[PDB]
């Protein structure tokens, strides 16, 4: 895969892609397996999910689950007969398998460097960069001949302490990006590299109100020295039932908000291959404004020429958010599909 001169995303024969994408959670979790097997057979979940229209995932996964003998949980091996005995790691392989055999395009992700909460940095005090680093080149090595796994996305969320092109090296996101792009593309050249923002950003930034992995503003000061036909952005950004943030308290909302999305990443969108690996919230079921921000953020979406992405989630049991399933994991949220089919332009 590569990014053309027009920021789009075509593939080895050379036809542009569109990522009409879910998320799907479960690898990075305590389960190493993805969510749903006590309800469902893996495989018809699939079935399902490419019924819908969506021909694109985003798999979160976890170091532990890249290990041999890591063992899953929770699944119903009734409804799963295919799936036990085996590891973890196997039934990732399973899963990719899958998806690639139905044409199912798939953006793996590093999201927990343990099964848990999402870090601030790309290594913490038992997580090195070096782990890091290796386990992003794991991934590359294991799955780069499988034709339809689209490439990286690099860390998940970073936050906090995290920076931006101000020279240090301890919170830079921005180097350990570039870093993590070469080991990647050392063993997997034909994947795309994902990257997100942060959060605030003590230069080159309009700091307040920002959602982990959602400010991009400091790479208008400090670009990314990653192949210009590899890189794609892909910022994360909530509405009102993930936080509060002041300007959906707005009177104006939410005609303030398309200022806000375009400095927060928008900007970027007519120079830079772009995309939103997670939005999504609960569409009505958890408030007057959510139902609002998502049609505003379809319609600003549209507008930069945008027409693809990754909702969050396909899972119910995200918290602040619930999925394209409800919670007896065989009903579609139908008014979310028809909020993803406006913005795919289906
Ligand atoms: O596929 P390439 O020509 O962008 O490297
Ligand atoms: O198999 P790994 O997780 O040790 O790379
Ligand atoms: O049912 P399969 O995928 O194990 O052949
Ligand atoms: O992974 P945490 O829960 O220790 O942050
Ligand atoms: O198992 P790792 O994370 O040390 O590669
Ligand atoms: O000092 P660095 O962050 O530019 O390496
Ligand atoms: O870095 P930009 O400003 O050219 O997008």
């Amino acid at each position: 895969y590569s990014i053309n001169n027009s920021r789009q995303i075509v593939d080895d024969s050379g036809k542009v892609v569109q990522l009409k994408g879910v998320n799907v959670f479960g690898f990075e979790t305590g389960n190493h397996v993805m969510h749903g097997l006590w309800a469902r057979n893996w495989k018809d979940m699939i079935v399902q999910m490419q019924g819908l229209g969506f021909n694109a995932v985003r798999l979160p996964f976890c170091p532990a689950t890249l290990r041999s003998d890591t063992m899953p949980a929770s699944i119903d091996y009734s409804r799963n007969a295919d799936l036990q005995g085996l590891t973890s790691l196997q039934i990732l392989d399973k899963v990719i398998a899958e998806f690639n055999a139905r044409g199912m395009y798939v953006l793996l992700d590093h999201h927990t460097p343990d099964c848990a909460g999402i870090s601030e940095l790309w290594y913490t005090g038992s997580y090195t960069e070096a782990q890091w680093l290796a386990d992003l080149r794991f991934v590359a090595n294991r799955y780069k001949n499988v034709p339809y796994v689209l490439g990286l996305d690099l860390k998940n969320e970073p936050h906090g302490a995290a920076t931006w092109g101000t020279g240090n090296a301890a919170t830079d996101w921005n180097k350990a990006a570039e870093r993590g792009s070469a080991a990647v593309l050392a063993v997997a050249p034909k994947w795309l590299i994902a990257v997100e923002g942060i959060t605030d950003n003590p230069v080159c930034s309009t700091n307040g109100g920002i959602f982990w992995g959602g400010n991009l503003q400091p790479l208008a000061c400090t670009p990314l020295n990653i192949p210009a036909n590899r890189l794609l952005l892909a910022p994360h950004v909530y509405g009102p039932d993930v936080f509060v943030q002041s300007y959906f308290n707005d009177s104006n909302f939410p005609n303030n908000m398309p200022a806000i999305w375009e400095r927060h990443f928008g900007q970027f969108a007519g120079t830079h291959a772009l995309l939103l690996g997670e939005f999504g919230g609960k569409y009505g079921e958890g408030d007057a404004r959510d139902k609002t921000w998502q049609d505003a953020l379809v319609k600003y979406l549209r507008s930069k020429g945008i027409n693809q992405g990754f909702y969050w989630s396909w899972n119910p049991n995200s918290g602040d958010t619930g999925g394209i399933l409800r919670d007896d994991w065989t009903s579609v949220r139908q008014d979310k599909m028809t909020l993803l089919r406006t913005l795919w332009g289906t």
